[PDB]
C-alpha cells in the first residue's frame, strides 16, 4: 500500500455511518447464528448458575417458549445437549446411545413437529453422559490412567446412529479423540445415512472458557485434565493438522472452540481451506465474561456482544455457536 | 498433511506435560510487557472503579513505591497517561503540551532516579485532556461536527516534543488521525530527537472494551461517538492500509487496539510485516470483563488471563500493553 | 484436495434450502445498492423507454419523495445523473460546472432534507453536458478528432470542486481519462474540500452495455468512439495498473464499469487489493437485457435479476450500482 | 505499482485499433467455440422461436442443413442434446441407453458421414429423457422426496457407453450427481473404450439462465426445484472443490455453467487449475437475453455478443459452448 | 519495505538493552533443550577426548549425578546413546535388539527413578553396535560394499520395540535408511505402543562435524563414508521430500542434524511445514570445535555458544539437541 | 510431494559420487571467494596468532607476491582492511581519508602491477583508525555516551572517495551506520564516479565471532558493545529492512555478515531479493575456529572449511569473504 498522505486520508472512509457500512468488510445477521439448546431427562426447567437467562430445557412444551420463539427471530438451526442427573451414568457412557435416551427424544420430538423448518446438531460425546466426566472410556492401564483412543471412538459411532435414526440432520464430534470423523462417516454410511452430515469440532482447545458449560451440562472431570486431548493452546498451527485431517476422514463443516481467544486461528484455517465451510463456537465463558462485567457495571451489553461475534465472523467464521443467538438477534440496528 | 489415522495420532504431542512444553508454538514472559501508569497532579493517590487495583498514581511516590515494585518483576517499560480535572481543560486541550503538565513531570521524576533503567513510553493525545472528551480540535461544517484533523496533528507534534523534551524514550500517537506519525517524527526530528521513538497505534478500532479506560481518564467524549477517526471493526484488511502508512512515515513499533477481539488482525497485520515489531493493547476492558467473571464465580482468574495473554503472543504481538502486567509476571509457573 | 467419493458427497451442503443458507459464501441487501437518480433541469417525470421502471425526476419534491422510497426499503446511497436539453450543451461542456445548474440543486436538496441519513455520489463526466456527447474536449490534429486528456482533466477538477460546495459526500469521476483522480483531488484538496471522497471509476470498459444510458442521458456519441479513452474489453490485467494509478493519486473507492460481463476483473482487483473497498455498476444495459428478455417470456424476473446480483457481491464488489436497486431490496425472499 | 501519470500515460495504447489489436490480452475464433445440435426423433425441422434463431433436427438428411454449413465456417465440434415427447419418457429414463434412440443414431450418423473431421460430444443426463424431468431417478426416503444418488450415476455410465459405442469421442454429465465422473469412467474403461474422453460439467450452478433449455428439450421439472444438485450460485470456491474431485475422478476438460454470470469463477478454477483445460457453456438465456434486446433496440446484436464470448475467454476459458457460434463465426473483423 | 531514510532511522531498535530486547525476534530457555547421554555396560565415567567436559556414564549411579543435575538446571529431555566395548559387536548389531542391554537399562533405570517427570528418546541405529561401523547391515551384489536398506530397515523395528518395551518416551532412527519410519511405527502400533513417539532424523547430512561423536560412542566406520546413506550437503530442497516422506510414514518431530552448518535447511523445512515441530542437533563437534576455540584464546566461550544455540532457535527450531545444555542453561542473563 | 515409499527410494540419488554431483543443487569454483588483506604502513609482515596463517602484509613487495599468487589460484578479487598502531588514531579518525595511508597506498600499488586483471573492494569504517575502537564518532552529550549516525557517515563518504580515487573498483561500508550507502554515493557521484560500485555490509549482525579481527585490525574497542549499530542476533526478518534500505540507497551488491550462524538470514535475504547479487562474510571466528578445531585434531580441517563453505552458497550467497580463499580454491576435488 505506496499509498500516501496527504492525498490520501483513511478517514475519508469514517466520516458517516452510510459509508462505514458501504464499505465495511464483514456483516452479521441472524442466519449466521446456531442456537445451543439443554436438554435434561422429563421434570422441571432448572436456571443455569453460571449462564444468566440460558435454561436447562425438559422435553417438552418447552419447545413452544423456545425453539418457536427462536425461529420467530430468525435462529433456525441449533445443537442439543444431554444432561443427566449421575445416577445414569456408568465409565463407557451408555447415555450416549440409549435411543429412549434424552436428546434423541428431543429429537425426535422437534423434528416432528417442526420438521425442515428447522435444522438440528447433535452433540457426540461421552464426557456428557460418563461416571468419571472425561471425552472417553478411561483405561487404568498399568503405569497411569489415559482416555483411550480407539474403542471410546466406536462409542461415538453408536452415539451418531441414534440420532441419525432419531432424524437429526448433523452430527458432531467434541471429544477430540483421533479418527472420530472417519469411524463416524463409517457408521453413518453403513446404516444408510449418507443424507446425515458431520460438523467436527476440530481444532477445540484446553480453554478455561469452558467453566460455565461443565456446570451447565454436568461434564466436568473427577481427575481434572482435558489436555491430552484438547489442543495445546499454545499452537495455531497445529490446527490446520487437524481441519486437514477432519477433512479427508469426510467432515462437512470444520470448527475452532473457543473463538474470541483464537480469532488468529480461524483466520489461518480459514486461508487454507477457503472450500471449506467454517463454523465457531462462542462459547460457554465468552458468554459469562460479557455477563459478568455487563452487569458489575463496566460494559455497554449491546454493543460488546456484537463487536465480539462481528470479530468471529471477520476472522472468517461463517457459523457461529452462540448461547447469546436470541438476545442478539434482535439487536438489528449495530453501533459499528 | 497427506497424513492418515491410524499412522499418525496427533495426541501424540498432548500425552506429556514435558512434551506439550516441548512442541510449543508460542510461549511469553515479562519482557514482552508493557504496563500503563495513571498519573495526575492532585497529590492523593486515586482509585480506577471499573478497574480495579489500578490507581491514578500522583506525581511523588509512585516511583520507590510502584515503578520500583514494577521493575522488580522483570517489568521496565512504561506508558504513561495524565488525567486531570474539568477545572484545567479547553477545548484546544492546553494540559497536553505543556512543560509543567502531568505527563513531563512524571517523565522527568521517573527518568531522574531510574533512567536508563527503564523505558518510558508517552501516550500523544487530547482525550484526556479536553473540554469535549475527544481527542482533537473540533468544527462544525453544516449539517454536522468532527473532529478536524491537520490542526490536531500539530497539538499531538507539541505534545510529543513536550514529552521528549522531559526524557521520554519514545512517543505514542493514541489519536487515530490521519499524517500523525509523520507530523511527530518531523516536529521530533526538528527538535533534535532522532534518538526518540514512536510506538504508533496504528490500527485502533471503534471499541466497546474501553469503557473503564474513559472512567480512569476523564476522557469519555462528553458528545457522540469516536466512529469517525477510530476503524471499523467490521475490517481487517484496512489496518494494512493504516500500518502501511505508519511504517512509512517513520514508525519504528506498530500496535493493534484493542488485542483480544482483534487477534485475527493481529496475525493478518503481523504475516505482511514480518519485519516490523508489532506491539497489542490487553485493554480497559479485556481485565475489567476478567476481574468481573473472576470476583463472580465464573472463572479461574489465573488460568484465563494466561490463557488471554498467551493468545494475543500466538497471534503476533512481540510486546503487549496490559493492565496486568504485574500480576501475569508473578504467573511464572506454566499452566497450560 | 485430499477429498474423495464416497467418503465425502459435495450434495450434503445442498441437502435442504436452510443448509444451503448456512454455508453460502456470499449475500446481498440495500445497504449495498447505490440506486441511480437521473435529475433533469424541469417539468415533469419523463418515462425512460429502454429502461422501464426508471422515469427523469424534476428536481424537486417528486424525486425527493422517491427518495424516501428507496430510503424506506433500506436504500440509502445515490449516484447523481444530470440530464438535460440540447439548447444548453457546448463543446467545451458548460453545464457541469455550473454552480446553481442541474446537479447541484439535486445534491443541495437532498442533504439538506436528509442528510448523513443518506449518502450522495455525484457522477464527474462531460458526456451528458456536450454537444458532442464525447466525455472530454474534443481537438483536432492533422489527422482526426482526439478527445483531449489534460484539458478535460482540469475541467472535472471544476465540475468536482463544485460539486463539493453542493454538499456532495462523493464525487466519481466516469471519463476514463489519465490522471483524472489526481486532478480532482488536488483541487479538492485546494479549495478545502479534504473531507469530499472520490470514487474512481477506475476500470471502465468499451461496452456495448451502455446504449440504453445514452437514451437516458443524451450521452450519445454523435460522432465516433469512446474506444480512445475506455478500456479495451480484451484486457484484465491492463485493469491492475488503471486502479493501482488512481489508488496513488488518491482515490477511497474504487469500481469496475460494466459489472456482469466482467466479474472476472472484480474478482482479479479484489484479490490484487482487498485492501480497497471495490464498486461495480450493473449497467445500462444488463437490466436492459433482463427487461427485454423478460417482458417479453424468456427467464423469470425476481430470480434472474437476484442472481445476477448475487454475482457481483460474489465476484468481490462490497458495493453494487443497479437500476434494479429498489424491486431488488423488496426481494427480501431470498430466493436460491 | 511504482507507475505514475504523467509519466506513464496509460491511454497511448488505446489510441488507434491498430495497437489496441496489439496489445490485446485476448483472441477468439471458430477453434474454441462449441455449438450445441439439438436432436429429435422423426418430424420437421421444429423451430425454437423460445430462443429464436436456432431449430431441433430430425436425425438425418439436415446435416447438410448444419454441421456441414457450421464447418465450413471452421465450427468443428459438437454437443448433442436429445429431445423426446412424453409419450416417451419414463421415471428411470430410457431414452438415454437405447442404441437406436434418438441421440445414440445422431452418434453413429455423424461420425459415419465425416469420420474424424469433427468431434462429438455427448451429453449425459437424464432430464431430457425422464417423465419428471429432473437430472436423476427420485426416490421417497420414508419420508419427504428425493433425488438418489449413487443409483442415477449408474444410469450415466450406461448412457455414456452406449453413447461410446454408438461413436462419441467424448461424453459429457451435467447431473452434478457426486460421483458422475468415476463411474461413467470405469464403465468406459471396461469395455474398452480407454480412448473416449470426459467433459464434466463440473461446476453447474442453479440458475434462472436455463429457462430457455427448458423450452428446447423440454426438461423442465414437475415436482420442481433443482438446488438440490446444480450448485448454490452464492459459492466460487465450492467450484474448486467441485472440480477438483472430477479430475481425481478422471475427467479430462472441467467446464462451468452458466458462464457469463460466472466468470469470476472462471478466472478462479483457471487459477487454480492452469495444467487441466476448461470450457463454459453460454447458456440458453444468455443467447435468449441478447436477442430479445436485440429485437427491442438496446444494443447491437453483433458488437454485445462478441463482446460477451470475448469475455469468457478473457476469464480463462479455453473452449466455449455457445448457440452464436454460427453468427461469431463469420465475425471475422475484430470489433473492439 | 518501502521505507525511507532518514525519516526511518533503523537504529532507534538498538539504542538500550531494554528496547533491543523489547523488539527481539527470538528466544531461548532450557525447555528448547534435549541433553545427550552416553551410556556403557560399566567401570566408572571414561571421559570423552575430543569432546572436553562431557563423560561417558556407567548406567550406574550418575544417572542421577547427572541427570538429577540437568533437572535442576530446568533440562529435562534425554536421548540415549549406547557406547560398546566392541567384543559384543557382530555384522547384524546385537546391542541393538538385546534386552539386557545398555540402552535399554538406563531406560529402564531413569524412568523407575524419575518417572514422566523425565522425557526419554532412545537413539535407535547400528553404526555404536556393528564391527564395521555402518548404521545399517552390509552386504554385495554384482556392486561391492553396500549398506542393505530394507533388512536394516527391520532391525531398527526390532530395535525401537525394544527400547519402548524397556519404556522409552519416544524412540529416534538415525540411520537414514528410506522408509524406516513406518517400519518403525508398524512394529510399535502391531505390539501395542500406539503411545510411543517418534523423533526423525530426516534431513541428516554427510558431515564431518561428527568427528567427536564417532570417538564418543565407538561408532567409526571401519571402511567406507556415510554417503551412500546420510545427505549429501550441496541439498537444501532434498531435506523436504526427506521430511514430507517421514510424516507421511508416521512421524511427529522431525529433525535437521547437523545445526549450525545447515540453518538455511532449518528455516526452509519449518517455512514449508510450519504445523510440525522441529528439532535439530548443535551436534558433537559444533561443541568441540567451541571448546577447542575457546581455550586456544581466540573467541568467548560463553557468548558464542549462546550466540549459536539463539541462531538454531532463530532459524526454525523448537528444540535442540546439545551437549551444551547444562552449561548453557546457566546462563540466566543474556549475551546479546 | 506425494512420492511414497517404497515407490520412491531417498538414497538411489546417493549411490554412488557421480549421481550426487549429477544431482547436486549447489557448487563452488575459487570464482565466489573475495580474499581480505591487512595492510600496514611500517614494513614487517607480522602474523597473526588468532588467525592463524594471515599477516599484516605491508605494501610492497610480499604483498603483491600475495596477490600474485593467489590469482594463479583463480582468487581475483580482494577486500583491502587498514590496520595502524596508537600514535596514528584519533577521535574523528583521520587515519581513515588520509589519501597517503596505508590503504589508498595498497590500492594504488595493487592497481599499478595488475589494473583490470584484478577486483578491489575497499573496507569503509573508522573502527580501524579511531583513538576508541568504535565504528564511528563518540558524543558524549548529556550524561549518556553513544556514537552519532549523522556525523560518522559523513567521514564514511570522505573514506570512500579517497579510495575511489586511489582506483577502487567498490567500495563496502561495515560501520552499520544509517543511510550511509546514500551518503556514499552521492559522495561518489559528486566528485564524478558514477561507475564506482558500493557493496554494502548490509546486515551486519552484532557478532561474538569478530574477536580474531579485533586482534587482526585493533579494532577492539575500548569501551563498551557493538550493539548500538549491529544488529542484534536474535533478528532474521529486521535484515530485509537494512538490505531493501541498502538497496534503495544505491548499492548494488549486498552483504550479510557473519555468514555460517546466519544462513538461515542468507536463504531469507536470498528469497526476497533474488534479482540482488548477495555476498557473505566467512569471519574471523568461522576460520579461527576451524583452525583450533584442526590443531587441536577433532575434526577434518580439508572437508569442514569445505563444508563450511558449501553451505553458505546452498543458503544463497553468491560471493564469499573468506580467509580460507585460497587453501580453499587449491581444494579442487570435491567433499562431498
Ligand atoms: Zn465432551
Ligand atoms: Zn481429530
Ligand atoms: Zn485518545
Ligand atoms: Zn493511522
Ligand atoms: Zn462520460
Ligand atoms: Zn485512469
Ligand atoms: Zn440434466
Ligand atoms: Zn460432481
Ligand atoms: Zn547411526
Ligand atoms: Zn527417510
Ligand atoms: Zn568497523
Ligand atoms: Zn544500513
Amino acid at each position: 500500500m505506496r499509498v500516501q498522505f496527504p492525498t490520501t486520508r483513511p478517514r475519508r472512509l469514517r466520516a458517516s455511518k452510510i459509508i462505514r457500512d458501504a464499505v465495511a468488510e464483514t456483516q452479521i445477521d441472524a442466519g449466521d447464528f446456531i442456537y445451543p439448546l439443554f436438554v435434561k431427562p422429563g421434570g422441571e426447567r432448572e436456571p443455569i448458575g453460571p449462564m444468566p437467562g440460558i435454561y436447562r430445557w425438559p422435553v417438552g412444551r418447552e419447545l413452544i417458549n423456545h425453539v418457536e420463539e427462536a425461529l420467530s427471530l430468525g435462529i433456525n438451526k441449533f445443537i442439543l445437549f444431554g444432561v443427566l442427573p449421575d445416577e445414569l451414568k456408568n465409565p463407557e457412557g451408555t447415555g450416549g446411545y440409549d435411543p429412549e435416551g434424552v436428546v434423541p427424544r428431543a429429537i425426535r420430538l422437534i423434528k416432528e413437529i417442526f420438521g425442515d423448518r428447522v435444522l438440528v446438531f447433535a452433540d457426540v460425546c461421552l464426557c456428557e453422559y460418563t461416571d468419571h466426566g472425561h471425552c472417553g472410556v478411561v483405561k487404568e492401564k498399568r503405569d497411569r490412567w489415559y482416555v483411550d483412543n480407539d474403542e471410546t471412538i466406536k462409542l461415538y459411532a453408536k452415539e451418531a446412529v441414534v440420532y441419525a435414526e432419531a432424524g437429526a440432520d448433523f452430527v458432531a464430534p467434541s471429544g477430540m479423540m483421533d479418527g472420530q470423523v472417519r469411524e463416524i462417516r463409517r457408521a453413518l454410511d453403513a446404516h444408510g445415512f449418507e443424507e446425515v452430515g458431520i460438523m467436527a469440532y476440530s481444532a477445540k482447545y484446553a480453554s478455561a472458557f469452558y467453566g460455565p458449560f461443565r456446570v451447565a451440562a454436568a461434564s466436568a472431570p473427577k481427575f481434572g485434565d482435558r489436555r491430552t486431548y484438547q489442543m495445546d493452546p499454545r499452537n495455531a498451527y497445529e490446527a490446520l493438522k487437524e481441519v486437514a485431517m477432519d477433512l479427508e476422514e469426510g467432515a462437512d463443516i470444520v470448527m475452532v472452540k473457543p473463538a474470541l481467544a483464537y480469532l488468529d486461528v480461524i483466520r489461518l484455517v480459514k486461508q487454507h481451506f477457503p472450500w471449506v465451510p467454517l463454523a465457531a463456537y462462542n462459547v460457554s465463558g465468552e458468554y459469562s465474561l460479557v455477563k459478568a462485567a455487563a452487569t458489575a457495571g463496566y460494559v455497554d451489553e449491546r454493543t460488546i456482544t456484537l463487536e465480539i461475534l462481528t470479530a468471529i465472523k471477520r476472522a472468517g467464521a461463517d457459523l457461529i455457536l452462540t448461547y447469546h443467538a436470541l438476545e442478539a438477534a434482535k439487536w438489528i440496528k449495530e453501533g459499528l
